[PDB]
């Protein structure tokens, strides 16, 4: 078709739920007559370029490559989505990526155990940066408080890009962003990184603990970025796409992105993608019970 192939992903350009589909939609360019664009629309913790992609024609020409907030989390969150998440027809799964605690270097902490006392002394003053309501750092900061007894102010944002700025521009304290996008910042000293919410410490953060290491082994947020086509898109279409893009993601110039900043490349087929959607679904469930986030 001489049209392009439109993903759209739901949050400000710059993070990685950006940078990921556009380094694959780079890879697959030449399967479309007219190109590969990636379409930035943030807000709503994603939930407006969810809504837009959801109500677009299910030819497999408009997808949308989303976090976990729209696919597998808002619904369960909101009050009401003009969009029903259990009705995506799934593609695949780009990435799965491990949480950390990213803090602004200029407070006087150094440590997890200094971090938490320096919150603990000022109930709500600490504020912690999110990718907007439903996004796993939302939930990863909730689960936080509700596992150390602090309370962090929540300051959303239309993603991780414009938190990180703000958070090294020292206007918000910590954020609970994924390892790919700041990294980049803690090996520049931009921002200093505490812990990693994962089972395994992270490579490409060798010295960085991970919060179980720190006797918090009940921090576990690990994040994935998934491509969806909208409601009613044929078997066949989420198929053929699901391959190209597992095509990219076995390149060994993909694969060395990837692993460079800390994602995981998966392009599991799409029925695997839709069970591992439905594990995550209930994962975070039970996060938003355990922590009543809001
Ligand atoms: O929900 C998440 O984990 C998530 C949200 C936004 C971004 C981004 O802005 O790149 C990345 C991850």
């Amino acid at each position: 078709s001489n049209q392009p192939l439109k993903i759209v992903v739901p949050f400000s350009a710059g993070g990685t739920a950006d940078v990921l589909p556009r380094l694959v939609a780079e890879k697959i360019r030449a399967d479309y007559a007219g190109g590969v664009i990636i379409e930035n629309k943030p807000g709503a913790g994603g939930n407006i370029g969810a809504d837009l992609v959801f109500r677009a024609p299910p030819d497999g020409m408009t997808v949308l490559a989303s976090p976990p907030g729209p696919i597998a989390i808002n619904h369960n969150l909101y009050q009401k989505l003009s969009f029903d998440p259990t009705r995506w027809v799934p593609v695949t799964i780009l990435a799965t990526v491990p949480n950390v605690l990213v803090i602004n270097p200029k407070l006087p902490v150094k440590s997890l155990g200094e971090f938490i006392a320096y919150a603990k002394a000022n109930p709500k003053k600490v504020t912690v940066a999110t990718q907007g309501d439903g996004s796993t750092s939302h939930l990863t900061a909730a689960m936080f408080m509700q596992l150390t007894g602090t309370e962090l102010t929540v300051i959303p944002y239309k993603g991780t890009a414009p938190a990180l700025i703000d958070l090294i521009g020292g206007n918000v304290d910590v954020f609970f962003d994924n390892i790919s996008s700041s990294a980049t910042y803690h090996q520049a000293g931009k921002v200093r990184i505490l812990a990693v919410a994962d089972e395994q410490r992270s490579q490409i953060l060798p010295q960085v603990p991970t919060f179980a290491e720190q006797q918090w082994p009940a921090m576990q947020a690990v994040t994935f970025f998934s491509v969806v086509a909208p409601p009613g898109t044929s078997a066949e279409i989420a198929q053929k796409l699901q391959k190209q893009m597992a095509l990219a993601l076995s390149s060994n110039d993909i694969r060395k992105h990837f692993q460079e900043q800390g994602a995981v490349p998966c392009g599991w087929d799409p029925s695997k993608t839709a069970q591992f959607i439905r594990q995550e679904t209930e994962k975070w469930k039970k996060v938003l019970k355990a922590a009543n986030v809001k």
